[PDB]
Formats: C-alpha cells, sequence, structure tokens
C-alpha cells in the first residue's frame, strides 16, 4: 500500500513509442490500463514538471489526465491516461487514409469541448494539431502535449523547436510573438484541413517562408472546396479569421452546424480497430528481427 515498489503497482507491457519512451501498463489493483512515460534523470526535468503541473490542474474528459509519478533507477515514471488509438495523425498515417467529414466533425466536437474547458480556466494549449489530439479505444478525443507559456522566447534550442514548425500558428502569434486562447481556434482550423487533406497548408514549404506568408496571405482554404460540404467549408472559414478579435470562440463553434450535428463516436469504431490492428501487426514484425 505504502511499501510496494512501482513494479508491484504496475504490470508494464509493450513500448508504445516516444521526451522519452512511453509504455502501456496495467494498474494491478484496479485493472485499469494506463500509459507510463519513462524519463531519464539527464532530461530537462523542470520542463517536464511544468507539463505535469499543467496536467494536474486540468480535470476534464477532454484532456489527457495525469495519475502520478514514481522513481526507478534515476528514471522518472509519469503515469497518464491511456489512449489506445494513438493520435489522429497516427491514425491517418497508419491507415494511410485521411478522415472523412463525419469523422472530423465527431473528433473536433470533443476537441472543441477540450479547448472550451481550457479557455474557461484561462489556459491556452498552444500546439493544437492532429498529432496532439489523442483517441482512446472508445473514440473519445482528448487534448495532450500542451505547449508552455513563453516557448517562443525560451533558450535557442527549445525555441527553435517551436519556430521550426510554424504551419499551425495563427497570424497574430507570429506578429506578436505570443499566444492568447483564440490562437488555438486558428490552429483547430488548420487541423481540420490537415485531417481532411493529410497536411496543413505550407507543409512542404520552407518554414521561414511559411512564417512570412501566414500573416501576409489570405486565410487558407481546402485545395478542392467542391469535395466538402458547406458546413465544413464555413466552419473552417470561421476558425481561420485572421483578425483574432473577430475569430469565433470554442463555445461559439460548438453551436456551428458542422459540429452541433456531429455523429456519435460509434462512427469511429472501425477506423480505430483498423489503426490499432495495423500498429500491433507492425509491432510483431519489428521484434521478429
Amino acid at each position: 500500500s505504502l511499501t510496494k515498489q512501482p513494479e508491484e503497482v504496475f504490470d508494464v507491457l509493450e513500448k508504445l513509442g516516444e521526451y522519452g519512451s512511453v509504455f502501456k501498463a496495467i494498474h494491478k489493483e484496479s485493472g485499469q490500463v494506463v500509459a507510463i512515460k519513462q524519463v531519464p534523470v539527464e532530461s530537462d526535468l523542470q520542463e517536464i514538471i511544468k507539463e505535469i503541473s499543467i496536467m494536474q490542474q486540468c480535470d476534464s474528459p477532454y484532456v489527457v489526465k495525469y495519475y502520478g509519478s514514481y522513481f526507478k533507477n534515476t528514471d522518472l515514471w509519469i503515469v497518464m491516461e491511456y489512449c489506445g488509438a494513438g493520435s489522429v495523425s497516427d491514425i491517418i498515417r497508419l491507415r494511410n487514409k485521411t478522415l472523412i467529414e463525419d469523422e472530423i466533425a465527431t473528433i473536433l466536437k470533443s476537441t472543441l469541448k477540450g479547448l472550451e474547458y481550457l479557455h474557461f480556466m484561462r489556459k491556452i494549449h498552444r500546439n493544437i494539431k492532429a498529432g496532439n489530439i489523442l483517441l482512446n479505444t472508445e473514440g473519445h478525443a482528448k487534448l495532450a502535449d500542451f505547449g508552455v507559456a513563453g516557448q517562443l522566447t525560451d533558450t535557442m534550442a527549445k525555441r527553435n523547436t517551436v519556430i521550426g514548425t510554424p504551419f499551425w500558428m495563427a497570424p497574430e502569434v507570429i506578429q506578436e510573438i505570443g499566444y492568447n486562447c483564440v490562437a488555438d481556434i486558428w490552429s483547430l482550423g488548420i487541423t481540420s484541413i490537415e485531417m481532411a487533406e493529410g497536411k496543413p497548408p505550407y507543409a512542404d514549404i520552407h518554414p521561414m517562408r511559411a512564417i512570412f506568408m501566414i500573416p501576409t496571405n489570405p486565410p487558407p482554404t481546402f485545395r478542392k472546396p467542391e469535395l466538402w460540404s458547406d458546413d465544413f467549408t464555413d466552419f473552417v472559414k470561421k476558425c481561420l479569421v485572421k483578425n483574432p478579435e473577430q475569430r469565433a470562440t470554442a463555445t461559439q463553434l460548438l453551436q456551428h452546424p458542422f459540429i452541433k450535428n456531429a455523429k456519435p463516436v460509434s462512427i469511429l469504431r472501425d477506423l480505430i480497430t483498423e489503426a490499432m490492428e495495423i500498429k500491433a501487426k507492425r509491432h510483431e514484425e519489428q521484434q521478429r528481427e
């Protein structure tokens, strides 16, 4: 209860991916499957601790939860909510297939409920993108891997990590070099395009050229608007308002027709079965050698 070591509390299973390796595990006492990230002591712990604290302060079905921490041989074990389907980006990659409208609407609805919660608590995500939206085995989307306040003006190495990938940044974020809540909504719009087409606009363009273009150019649109309904088209248009003062909020977008008519998560069941089957299959093959 108070005496037993981490390996008596959790049955640690297969590595799931990647700062540090993330493993799947079962919390023995309650049977609940969890994810455990193992961070070596050499790491930037103060950055991790910042991230852990942000998680602890969140308590929402739409944000990945933190359960606690343990030490084992200099490594720090961070125990979190397990999302077995991986990220949206992973699901797209694994199945080699973009998401159809219904699928996007259903996921973005839960994503928007996450943003609304965060924005209500005066928090900003800062790195909204398909890669940071995670799905559990039930099809419930949850926000994860938040950015941190002041990340654009930290030391060079940590800062260049952010600047190096600017495709999801709102115009004002580039112009003012900071974030407000409303910046997440722009990123959501870019993410909706990403989920439908497989990449954000400017993705294949040199990052510094994208940084110049974002505040200069008109708002992005679908490459082929004819393939998409008016609700989806208009939803993206509302997200991608360049003037942050005129950009829809999370609460407002939750009443947009595209979102308000989202189908239940049951429509995601097959694509999650597929994504997970593909990930497990490649896992068998990778250890075969």
